[PDB]
């Protein structure tokens, strides 16, 4: 597709079928969730924002569907009000800014 | 431009005369700068990201230039660890998510 931005870019993504919506985020470093059941055990991790710093759950190895694009990496789960796609799993999908 | 998202999307922008670098941010609603003086009055408000939440001055109808491309809109400046160009500037130079 080719989203405009009036409107924040909130696509469907499909994780452990169950399909969820999240925010496409180019000032995402990694992407972060809110909840799952990712497969078990997990390593944490700190991550940064506007507000300050909070901690996160990483999984590693995690398959995921970008509006039927297949990807496969790192996800956290931690505290972000909305669920964020960020720039590890935007480049598998070939996703570029433009203008 | 065409930007792959391999690393964090900075681009060069002029405002106030001066060029900085900024962080294209399909992510973020509001654009958000570092400390710097602008034209007219500002007026108080609280963003919200990851971590919580930090005090900016609001200042309305500023131009800016994105990699040469005038915008004019709303610009929150105060303690951010990076310039954040959001959508509120993103949809006036037509930037899009392409994939
Ligand atoms: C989501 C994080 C992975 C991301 N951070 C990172 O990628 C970084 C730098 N990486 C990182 O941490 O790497 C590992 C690390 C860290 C530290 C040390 C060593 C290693 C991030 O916060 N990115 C934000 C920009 C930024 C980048 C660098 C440094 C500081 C800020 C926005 O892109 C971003 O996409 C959105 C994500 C988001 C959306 C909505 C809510 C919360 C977060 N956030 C925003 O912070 C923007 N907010 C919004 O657009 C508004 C207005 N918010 C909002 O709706 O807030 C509601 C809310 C707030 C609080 C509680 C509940 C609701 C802001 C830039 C204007
Ligand atoms: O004092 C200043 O110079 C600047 C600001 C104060 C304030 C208070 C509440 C919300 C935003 C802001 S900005």
């Amino acid at each position: 597709p080719q989203i405009t931005l009036w409107k924040r870019p909130l696509v469907t993504i499909k994780i452990g079928g169950q399909l969820k919506e999240a925010l496409l985020d180019t000032g995402a470093d990694d992407t972060v969730l809110e909840e799952m059941n990712l497969p078990g055990r997990w390593k944490p991790k700190m991550i940064g924002g506007i507000g300050g710093f909070i901690k996160v759950r990483q999984y590693d190895q995690i398959l995921i569907e970008i509006c039927g694009h297949k990807a496969i990496g790192t996800v956290l789960v931690g505290p972000t009000p909305v669920n964020i796609i960020g720039r590890n799993l935007l480049t598998q999908i070939g996703c570029t800014l433009n203008f």
